[PDB]
């Protein structure tokens, strides 16, 4: 397994970038599509993990495991004991004899809930990256596990759907304002547009690997608005306008 | 006058963004408004100029003068020559005692008129960044001006527009594969969408500028595709979502 690391401490718009792409090129089978990188395949049982560890702004360090599969997160490290999500498949041989399990899954709708916030009012940029980090450094059992929930959201925002999505990357890289010195470091919150762009991840992958001459034949329609939606028809809008930047393989 | 280069050889993600980085970092007043810079006020000196000097797949240059002002292309260099925007006033210490005058100047509505040709119509990518250097580099009148516009709005676009906001630079980035040997350069064609958002440049600098509590004084309605739209109410918005980059002094 093989490990990708991230420091708050000194954050540049090149250097988030940076780390995104060293992640990408990890997670990545190493084949392409359509210009877009190929996730492996699921080979029976098998685990293919890929560890990311985050260090806050005190460097006090987490560490990320990914699924390569999904690019998703499926666990995590703090002070030496793993926390799995509740359905991630169980590896004593990566996560020790006995990691904690949390009560909840990684979908976005039980981390909201367990959380008590949606998404699209939790702060995402540097500030909150660093303290997402610093707060699963030092949660313990018994405490309840709202904070736990809300850190992943953002964490998982900011590592997952970025790798996935350049177009989330670069409302990150908007707010990391490195023309200035020190650097400031600026928060957005995702709205309709990033939600579904996060939730159509499958069907625009599914999309490009059986798309002929380069078009989709089921197109994809994604919110823009409350009241209105534009369709996604072909491998190039979703190079370019969604920056669909990994490939669930089909 | 203080130069920034790029050259498309060994182009990569980071190289084309690192080159836009310095350009804004010197286009920039230092002034900062809600985290996004803004350009100088009009001296009438040579300090508001920049060059940018462009390699085409041969290492042959071309220079775009811009105003730090507007971030815009006001000329070019070529060969040893200068070419002027027809707007554009003359000066014999920067362009030399007989540059060239062009009979359109840098509006879109002039360049599309002359090039014959919708910027919807034409491919964005380092392909025809180094296409359009390479044309600028060869022409010379008196042949017919077509190709010099259809150039001047693939490397406004690819300059000048990436500058003012990162949401077209994205675009550019995600059509660079610098992941797989040899790296591969795609192309697309600006959508109504990036059409809509060159337009609202100077409307979105001002608001930024108007703002109260971070929130517009007119929010801006931007056309996402022919059929859809959506409103920029707030300044975090325009930073985040339009990636607006650089800010049109108001006013």
């Amino acid at each position: 397994i093989e490990t990708v690391e991230f420091r708050v401490t000194g954050t540049t718009r090149r250097s988030y970038s940076d780390f995104l792409q060293n992640l990408r090129n990890r997670l990545s089978s190493g084949t392409s599509v359509h210009d877009i990188p190929l996730l492996p395949a699921q080979s029976g049982s098998q685990q293919d993990l890929l560890f990311v560890r985050l260090f806050d702004w005190g460097n006090r360090p987490i560490t990320l495991v990914l699924n390569r599969v999904n690019a998703y997160v499926v666990a995590y490290q703090a002070q030496n004991r793993f926390y799995l999500l509740s359905d991630t498949p169980a590896n004593p041989q990566v996560y020790g004899n006995n990691p904690h399990r949390l009560t909840f899954t990684g979908s976005y709708g039980a981390l909201q809930n367990v959380a008590k916030s949606n998404r699209e009012n939790i702060d995402l940029g540097i500030n909150p990256l660093a303290t997402a980090i610093t707060t699963l450094h030092n949660w313990s059992p018994p405490t309840v596990e709202t904070s736990v929930a809300r850190s992943l959201i953002v964490l998982i925002q900011l590592v997952s759907e970025t790798a996935r999505f350049r177009a989330i990357e670069q409302r990150v890289t908007n707010n990391i304002i490195d023309q200035v010195t020190p650097i400031r470091y600026d928060n957005f919150r995702p709205r309709v547009g990033i939600i579904d762009l996060q939730t159509n991840w499958q069907t625009l992958s599914t999309e490009v690997q059986r798309a002929e001459g380069g078009r989709f034949l089921q197109p994809v329609k994604l919110q823009v608005s409350v009241q209105q939606t534009v369709v996604i028809s072909d491998v190039e809008k979703a190079r370019t306008f969604c920056g669909l930047a990994l490939l669930l393989r089909w």
